[PDB]
């Protein structure tokens, strides 16, 4: 099996987008990675001080990257990293057997872990989805295990049973959590995996869990860091020392800078609309180049584009102050 | 081009499920159809009168069938019903460039259209569920297409907006649609595609809409026909003869049978766990042999499945009575 | 026991809002009741040919008008219809007993029956909605009784086996329900209640269900009367006719004229400004004048009023169409 | 104006339920409050410690009493608190001015302020939520208010826009919250009202709120005080203290005891039936005495009733503990 435990997920989990090449959004566009700014971006998420590297969750266009496409980005982002931080090769699919079966390749593309969602043409229970990540972990021993709890995508929120079942799963080392967002599961959830999992909020409720529970919430995971990662490690060193005072200022300062992500503030919209709103906060921070979405997620009311840009630029500027 | 048009499409449009062995909830199956009885289905199929064949939507597993079950599945069907009545292979993948790829190798195996969803990892807007159907026939204009309006499934009802555009797309010369499930939006999807697209009710409410609107609405799709298509086929010919008052008796009939499906009539609940419950009801019915649902499918209240056999017998009487 | 049965209610139910003096917007005014306008109203439905009249539903404001107020309306209403016509009263409160209390009391003002929604603090389960209404039915057995299946307004959709018990309620005889835009349901209603109990549809699609079940539904509800009952009056002629043909053609035409009632087509977004939109409608049809809406229900999107202006001048054609 | 200001909202705000009668469940019971254990409950909180008293929410079935019944509850509470804590009168109606009417009345029979819900026929706006408490503010100033946050209730949730709004009311001087329930919209609210209104979460999840923001949480509202209130005057001691890990051990054991209110753990099949539910956990604790709930939320599944007494036994427990 795995060494990484629970132990080895502290600090900030990064995830990246996948770069894209400027024809990304055509159907007729063979292979769409620009495999150059993945390799420069996965090593500037290392020397930023990113703890834990994980690819293609729903941002990261795992539903929209051929398998070619992926496996490829997963070999030159783990070739990039060359073991300095743990990796997690995102790998989700429609069903038990291609996901086991991606894994076990990513895994043999040198990969330390799996960031794995779940199918979703029709939801699991929690039954199922305990069945799900048994399943996938017994067919690859050898792959720490970072479960997706992303109820939009994936048609549920991860029961807290569940959690207490998958908290036996030697493999499951953490799971991306929706922190305040899912209100007070995030508790429930943190009591049910008693220290055997860590649950990972967002940057921006990061302080709130730690200084409640500083001894489990040691990590958080941030989708932003592609916008430059300096805000996200200053706040896990002001965390380490418990500079409260400062943690709750740059807390302030992260969502502020985020403010104009959601349209109207309406978060079930934005999720709409992750992937092409997410594209654009990317492309306007600067600190990565990259070019469209691919096909099918190219639509998006144009309004809610200029949220994302807004928010690249304001989070420019935190990373521009705390680098 | 196709050479298939709207005018192809009249009487039963059965779908069948993916006949499975007994092994076919493990995930470490590596093959999990069973062949024999996919070719005998697909011919009793053509003997019993259905007027076209689909496969591979949400109670044939599409989800969860391999690539490779996938292709052998389809070109035993093609090969049984050797081009008798036209075959619709179900494609439907995360994104729009793997379900182009498996739509030409489908129809390089002879399926002479392909009975396609959408990708669901985020919702498509009406803007991006035209652009996906459109991408899809430019690139495969060999065949044609059904379009499968799920709503539950692919996370929204198609837009009535979307329907006119679908409509002057020359190779979509069907929709699969959820008829007085969502009874506004036939009617007005109904005028959208004004004659061009055949919109296909359920065969519980077939008559309502064909007696209505006697020159469009002349055809059905039916789930049941693996369970025995005599009931359907009658049901065409009764409304063929316009025997209204035949047709209401029958109508009746067939709701009542199927009255235990939903359960405690939750439709919603039902389409939490539908490839389950369908699975329970194809294997009760009789009309053909099957094993258990492929993962991640497995897990439903035992209850859920009570209703899915009751149905099957239900529905196997009508199928020695009409047949 | 009431002297009216289901064989009572044919035709068209027409509802009327509650004509309103210009300064009703405003909470200090404690009367805000045009009680000329009600009875010039009330006598030009009769005069126009509706079969039966019902006051205070949702866009009536039930919920806005104070106790005195609504005596007063209905007791006008009642003078002026003096007789002709059979006048349900709308009386929908937060609990039982008062709903009771003012049921009694309306009808000692005359009314020939209650129009009853049911209380929606929390909402009620089919035995919670059966017992509320058998509750009413045994302290009012004098008054029949149109049950208001709105499911948007009393937070759910009144299930079939409700509709069982309902229909051996000898008051209740009739239920203002949604039609197609509850497509399914309206026909396991209708068989639930098998003819002791008819089932309104809207004017909208009642010549769909009237041609399908020419026994059962024969009357619709129509909240557009207040702008002129002529295009609905010869609907029910056209349907009595069995002139299909012109029943189509005069179905298109309702909703052509109705087509900018929905704010960018969204049917939900309409229902969360219904009463401030209907009441656009009725004064920009000229068939009656009325002022603002009551507090407090008084903020709304211009741009909606206006949809629902355009949708009162497209009326009034119609109307002086076939007046 | 009032002269009470958020500065008096502090420590336990205990909301009672009505006491009823053994005939309370039946609609031919005229009067069904019992006024004795009324007026030893209020007094038994006072003693108990709680801070600040309220009647007539969601569980104290301010939907199904009479009008007298709420004078009548509301003057007996007043005179048996005789002024020791401020008391705010739960007044919610369907519509401004029945509630401005009821509310001037409140405050002549001696309550010191208006615990206020909002019209819920049609939902409303932040515009509409605005202007509606404005205009309570304003025609009965003397009263201070308390906002009800129900989102099930009324029909969505408070937006933060309208906390801005609401906080510059002066009369508005608390909100009922949600607190983790509603996860993020609790600390956007807070930011919204700038320590102008006092943001009530639940005693469940108060001391994690008041370690985070101390200056800011200094109360909670808890509808458990009618079981027994020495559990939550002894959290806000122990918060007080900044005893946090006796605030941890303390809220665990309360929501131990509260566990089996919810069927099954589905905390939406609570609220279906939680003044039923609520009501059994008020019987089985033993610290009040009070009869069936009023019509018409009197149908209920026996086991939820099983879960409520359970529930209240378990606190009874604490209750003996901490008294």
């Amino acid at each position: 099996d795995t060494k990484l435990t629970v132990d080895d997920i502290t600090g900030v989990v990064g995830i990246i987008p996948t770069p894209s090449i400027p024809t990304a959004d055509q159907p007729g566009t063979a292979f769409s990675v620009d495999l150059d700014e993945a390799a420069t971006l996965a090593d500037a998420m290392v020397r930023g001080g990113v703890d834990v590297l994980m690819t293609t969750g729903t941002f990261g266009e795992c539903a929209s990257l051929t398998w070619d496409e992926l496996q490829s980005f997963v070999a030159t982002v783990v070739d990039a990293v060359a073991g300095r931080i743990p990796v997690f090769a995102g790998a989700t699919t429609l069903n038990t057997r291609d996901t086991i079966a991606r894994g076990r390749r990513l895994g043999e593309l040198g990969a330390d872990g799996l960031f794995v969602g779940r199918p979703m043409w029709l939801p699991l229970d929690d039954a199922g989805i305990v069945r799900f990540y048994r399943d996938v972990a017994e067919a690859v021993p050898n792959m720490a295990l970072v479960v997706y709890d992303n109820p939009g995508a994936f048609k549920g929120k991860i029961g807290t049973p569940a959690y207490e079942a998958l908290s036996q799963i030697p493999q499951v080392v953490a799971a991306k959590h929706l922190g305040l967002l899912s209100g007070s599961a995030f508790l429930s959830d943190l009591r049910a995996v008693s220290g055997r999992v860590r649950l990972l909020p967002l940057e921006t409720d990061w302080y709130y869990f730690a200084r409640l529970f500083p001894e489990e919430v040691t990590a958080c995971w941030s989708g932003n860091v592609a916008c430059g990662p300096a805000p996200v490690t200053h706040l896990r060193d002001l965390i380490r020392a418990r500079r409260w005072d400062d943690c709750q200022a740059l807390t302030d300062e992260l969502e502020g800078a985020l403010e104009t992500l959601y349209p109207g503030g309406n978060f079930a919209e934005f999720l709409k609309y992750s992937i092409q709103i997410d594209n654009a906060q990317f492309q306007a921070a600067g600190f990565m180049r990259t070019g469209p979405t691919r096909p099918p997620y190219t639509e998006v009311p144009e309004s809610y584009l200029a949220g994302g840009r807004e928010a690249g630029k304001n989070w420019a500027a935190l990373q521009q102050r705390y680098a």
